[PDB]
């Protein structure tokens, strides 16, 4: 069963957790990334393929010596991926992956299947004049947003007026985009979705807050939400993901509206930020449960639970290459906190450079834990 | 600059990959000493490891030019070249311990004095019949006929029912240091995994073990049926075991109940053992993050060894055939929050820990309940 060899398109931390997966079911995974990735790091055979995910090349040389191959991002070239199907299993689909990278066509896909989504408008012409139009049609403010390569929000730019037109335009130059309506949630909901070859199941719904649009932190499962928000949620990233072709782990993000429902933010094709509590609050990690699902094993619904409350914290880099190690060093003396640094390095300001998981019978006693580690990370 | 010190590991196998897997989350280099493509090395591509054995004077002073700390996965390791570079690296736990720890008959005769309790025994001078009889003559029968050196698994001691055992005895156990031990019929085993620091003795609850065939079989975490007495008692044994020891690190404890309650031990482990393998789910520190934290004064932080929720460990332990341990793994993919750990050690061999798996739950009944199905598993196929 554990035979066959996994590639994995990306050799980052989201890799690495793979990684560490595999390594215990004494799967091979062959990382196409930079030599010395964090995750080539933790998995020492001659397998892997040096490259990026983004050259055909490399991505044929992975593919070539690989069962099924797989990405821990949703940035790579489906182009590439669509030529080796003949020779290797995609999962997910690389037509997914394809449909998914691109923020507005995902959107239209999924308006298909019926999935609540904040209202938007293409940006075909990125004259200020066209998007003076939207803004009467949407109203201030609007989320400028990048439909492909978008991450930490780099490729997104808030237009609260008719006035901020130039520079949100000046910022996004040279990028498809379309503009979409505001969402006034009152809180940020993540589900992680494995969908395998017969089901389509999910963890439970986490609340997420980032800061600078980086996620900087993840209470699972989300604080002062009702079973039924949780369900309503789980319920509809898992109506999402069913509207695509390919096994595997999706993370799934939504607003929570001040009425209580519920609308997509966005869909990642792969292993997510918002899952890594699972690896201390659940039987089988989202790591766990991706590779189960791209091979097909499986995978019992209980292992999916959560285990006690947890809440998760990124290490993201401040100015200082060292802070990532104050954070770090800080922890080792909170109770129940989980450690993983990356191994990427040293810091740029806003890197993710590992993330620390606390665990406590109960929310309030894991936020308890964690605060002094939370107040260190804001003041440094 | 905390995590920039280097690990040394003598062995690199289940335990050792384990313990890197501790110092790959806090980004610490270990540097393994044991043959490449060990299970531990895997796991750890850096060219830093030392290629060769534990039980290698050279390979051992290699090791250590290497790093800021030696430290050990198994207890059968060259502790005369640890006493000749102990002025070039720290190495933790002492290489005086693990000395005494890895000549059983000598662990327990520096433990006599402390006052623990153990069997009675008797070292053998000669591996004659004449001999082993005699000692028949003062223990009784049955009685374990045990090596005092190079042991695991049971894979050294015989049962010795009566004297017509004997010679089978002998040569069972050929050309090897010997000691016997009076019989110790305890109506449970029971383990306990203590952690020495630079200023504190920390440990995890008592657990119950099962042996099969003299090797650990389940672990459940905590022991079930154990009054609140039993386990303090089974505490503070262990602990004050460990305190007659010097050395950072982890230690493991394990102890006979017997049928009036009292508990007697059985040996100590320098080291992380299997026992405590339900830790890393069971608890937030691992009792290989804590080996590494003791061995490198990090805080430990101590709410971090509570347990969770009540657990069930076991061992893959290979048969006849050489991929069973596969089928007892696949058959863990279905069973309710049981995480697999499978070593990597290749092609089974009887007896052989290939891998283990451990099984979480709100209580030990569901855990047990889960967990079921698998062992009938193991079982079919012993
Ligand atoms: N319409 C919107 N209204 C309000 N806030 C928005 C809107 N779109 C985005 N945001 C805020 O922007 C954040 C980042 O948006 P998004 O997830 O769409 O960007 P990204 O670059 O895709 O991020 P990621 O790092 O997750 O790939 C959201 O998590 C939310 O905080
Ligand atoms: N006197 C004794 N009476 C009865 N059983 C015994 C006795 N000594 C050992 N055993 C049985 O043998 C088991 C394994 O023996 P022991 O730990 O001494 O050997 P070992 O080779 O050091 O094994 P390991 O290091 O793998 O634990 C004990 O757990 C116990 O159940
Ligand atoms: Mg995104
Ligand atoms: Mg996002
Ligand atoms: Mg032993
Ligand atoms: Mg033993």
């Amino acid at each position: 069963w554990n035979s066959r060899k996994v590639g994995v398109l990306g050799g980052g931390q989201l890799g690495r957790m793979l990684v560490e997966s595999a390594n215990r079911l004494n799967i091979q995974v062959n990382v196409l990334d930079a030599d010395n990735s964090p995750a080539k790091q933790i998995s020492a055979h001659d397998g892997h393929v040096t490259g990026s995910f983004k050259e055909r090349e490399a991505v044929r040389q992975l593919a070539k010596t690989c069962d099924v191959v797989t990405a821990e991002i949703e940035h790579v070239d489906t182009y590439a991926l669509e030529e080796v199907a003949s020779e290797v299993k995609i999962e997910p689909s690389w037509q997914a992956i394809r449909t998914i990278q691109n923020k507005f066509n995902q959107k239209e896909h999924l308006r298909k299947y019926g999935i609540p989504m904040a209202e938007h408008r293409e940006l075909v012409e990125n004259t200020p004049a066209e998007l003076a139009k939207v803004g009467e049609q949407l109203g201030y403010p609007l989320m400028l947003k990048s439909k492909t390569m978008a991450y930490d929000g780099r490729g997104n730019f808030r237009v609260n007026s008719q006035d901020d037109i130039p520079e949100a335009l000046e910022a996004l130059k040279d990028r498809p985009l379309y503009a979409e309506k505001w969402a006034y949630f009152k809180m940020e909901l993540a589900v992680i979705v494995v969908k395998t070859k017969d089901e389509v199941l999910s963890y439970p719904t986490v609340e997420t807050v980032q800061e600078d649009s980086i996620c900087k932190l993840v209470y699972a499962p989300a604080r002062n939400v009702s079973d039924a928000i949780n369900q309503k949620a789980q319920e509809l990233a898992r109506k999402a993901v069913a509207a695509f072709d390919g096994k595997g782990v999706f993370g799934v993000e939504m607003f929570l509206l001040e009425d209580d429902s519920i609308m997509l933010c966005e869909i990642a094709s792969r292993i997510h930020n918002s899952g890594h509590y699972t690896i201390e609050g659940c039987a089988l990690s989202q790591f766990d449960a991706h590779l189960r699902a791209i091979l097909d094993l499986p995978i019992p619904a209980q292992s999916l639970e959560i285990r006690q409350p947890s809440i998760m914290l990124n290490i993201i880099g401040g100015a200082a290459p060292d802070t990532h190690l104050q954070a770090a060093e800080c922890a080792l003396s909170i109770p129940n906190a989980s450690i993983h640094l990356y191994s990427k390095g040293a810091a740029k300001p806003g890197r993710k450079m590992g993330h620390i998981t606390v665990t406590a019978p109960t929310m309030h006693e894991a936020e308890t834990h964690i605060q002094p580690l939370i107040d260190v990370v804001d003041r440094i």
